[PDB]
């Protein structure tokens, strides 16, 4: 009905409504334009580490957009093998391929389940695997994970966020078996309860999923996993499963591993202090390769301008990792500040970074207290020098 | 290379050693004997339950005997589904098939892999699936638990006791993601854990898989579930995973299923208080189920007189169910006892019932600070009337 170009690619898709949820159940989404440029980004990584054609799977094609976008803007893809069990999905596949000039031996179309699909006995694993899916990829992970080559890349998405961020709790607990934590880093802690859920469920296998990359936009979550092999991997990562203990009144947290050290009380206000979890409490960056997506973004034209500001801030992010972040409007609210300075000069009063996941939020080695004092400060010394 | 029988089956199988143990690796093991006999009286369960005639599935079949006794003891079976991904099996498969006089279309045997068979779109879903895997059933969860219909039985069998009892601790963490207790009722902490684990897999998919039927020998364990629908029942499910604090200085232990309760010294001698779980800390038999497996069983000549008395002993203690128990050789080392009372007079002293866990274990509703002054007791009064 319509043709749309993004990247390298021109596309077939039934027209769009004039607007659009960042998670729209749609055939084709431009609002997930950013999300299959780090695809992109992270496919021409492994194109880089591996120095050889790799074998790229699409289990939840649609329209085929990514498995194209691998083949036109990376240099290493030897075949694609795309996936969808709907029969237009694989009409629309076959016409947007050839419009595409892609060779035949380029790629393989397939309407398989997408369990089915990746199961079946290729003779090989993955180097790459997007998983793209409407809601949760739970029902795909231990597939995925199986089907990955060792040292294979996993491009995750997740539109399930309404769970994981605290709004349904006993939905995410059922599927993530987590407790969530609605506050102002919500977000976060959903990614870390789904990061949880995707290296538990390939724990089951002895397979390590190591999450390198995530990100966070408005309905959506996107994750970065690379396989690793062998139980003393798989047992490191266990070991960096916590939990979050979070105070909704003054906004304390805590990082407990320690099942003996639970509070119940929160030690600075003593309000009830919730426990979220358990999720992962490592890092959601690993700094090469969030400093590859950056630079490799600089040299490509046909990559998004956002796609370039959002892997600037997260590279900043990156190297100040914390468990949790702080929002500026909410400590002030707390604290009543006279004038909030720009995010950009707040952190640095807190020694501190910027955060994607929130406008005005920000990363500290800090203590709870000492940022409480660093705001007490910063109110006084604004209040003092106004007279 | 040898036919045997069992029950009402004669099969073909290839020659056994002279001695095997219970989880032996081989195409047909006799002392699975008693599993079997289990399997197929919960099927008969479900035909008296049903009226109906039903459609069961056999996903590792290797000799097909757990088809064939279903199809030759029970009254209710339409057409048995059997699969196993080994060519001989198939092929020994087909001839004990014909062996017993079993018609074609009784019957489908199937070479695929367990799971592409379970999510086979057969049109409909099995009231009964036996999964008798080597090690873990892990991996077949899933799939049975969506090939499934809703009110169908689960008939499950697991032989990696060894992690699950704590032997391998760590081992146990990466595939159940839960602490083991290496203790006196060790093999019930195993199943509660193994219980947790098939019901979070389940509950992903907004299934709910009650246990209803708990069974521990030498090293494997027999377990059964019945397929239910609705969130509410899979949060009900969830609700009942918690934690066991045990003592092994003085064998002291207690349920948690808050977070902040937890202790870090034994109340009673102060020693470590170790923690295991997350598990099933529920019921582990369904009475209505388990009468009717003694009393169906009391009523066939082909079932073994084993299983006739583990079920009499299985009923007894189904009426007294507890997290844990007591194992009397252990209490009496402990105190030192003068003489030890049989396991059935023994039990009576702490208003208890047998288990079938250990020989001289049973279970009570008296505290732990109870059932030692019992045992002081006793231990009193028999000094005292011996002069
Ligand atoms: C969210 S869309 C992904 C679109 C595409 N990956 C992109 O980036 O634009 C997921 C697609 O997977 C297909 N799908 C959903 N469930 C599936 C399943 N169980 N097996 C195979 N394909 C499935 C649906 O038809 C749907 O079009
Ligand atoms: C433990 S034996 C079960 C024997 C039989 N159920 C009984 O009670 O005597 C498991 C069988 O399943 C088969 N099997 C193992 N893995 C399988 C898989 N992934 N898919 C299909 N069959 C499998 C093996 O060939 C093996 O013979
Ligand atoms: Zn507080
Ligand atoms: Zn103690």
């Amino acid at each position: 009905m319509e043709i749309v170009q993004e990247g390298i690619a021109k596309i077939i898709v039934p027209e769009i409504p004039k607007t659009v949820s960042s998670d729209m159940p749609v055939f084709y989404n431009p609002r997930m334009r950013v999300n299959r440029d780090l695809a992109v980004l992270g496919l021409e990584y492994l194109c880089k580490k591996l120095g050889r054609p790799v074998k790229v799977a699409d289990p939840l094609s649609a329209s085929g957009i990514r498995a194209i976008r691998f083949l036109l803007e990376t240099s290493c893809v030897e075949k694609a093998y795309a996936n969808d069990i709907s029969s237009k999905a694989i009409e629309i596949m076959k016409e947007n391929f050839k419009l595409n000039n892609i060779p035949e031996d380029r790629y393989e179309i397939h309407g398989m389940e997408a369990n089915f699909f990746l199961r079946k006995e290729w003779g090989f694993g993955f180097d790459y695997v997007d998983l793209d899916p409407f809601g949760t990829p739970v029902p795909f992970i231990e597939s995925v994970a199986l089907s990955m080559k060792r040292g294979g890349i996993l491009s995750l998405t997740a539109t399930d966020t309404a769970p994981l961020s605290g709004t349904y709790p006993k939905t995410c607990m059922r599927r993530y078996m987590a407790r969530p934590l609605r506050n102002e880093f919500k977000h976060e802690v959903g990614i870390r309860i789904l990061i949880k859920k995707v290296i538990e469920l390939a724990a089951q296998y002895d397979i390590a999923m190591i999450p390198i990359f995530a990100y966070s936009h408005l309905h959506y979550f996107k994750l970065f996993f690379v396989k690793e092999r062998g139980v003393e991997k798989v047992d490191k990562l266990i070991e960096q499963f916590g939990y979050i203990q979070y105070c909704f009144n003054c906004m304390n947290r805590e990082v407990v591993t320690d099942l003996y050290k639970f509070k119940e009380k929160c030690p600075h206000c003593g309000s009830k202090f919730h426990i979220g979890g358990p999720l992962w409490i490592g890092k959601l960056w690993d700094e090469e390769f969030t400093n590859f997506l950056y630079e490799e973004a600089q040299k490509r034209e046909e990559i998004e301008k956002e796609t370039k500001r959002i892997l600037k801030l997260i590279k900043e992010e990156s190297q100040l990792q914390t468990v949790g972040f702080y929002v500026l409007s909410k400590l002030a609210e707390k604290v009543k500040l006279p004038a909030q300075p720009p995010i950009r000069i707040a952190v640095k009063f807190f020694n501190g970074v910027r955060t994607h996941f929130v406008g005005d939020g920000f990363r500290t080695n800090l203590s709870f207290e000492e940022v409480m004092k660093k705001m007490e400060e910063l109110k006084e010394k604004q209040k003092e020098f106004l007279e």
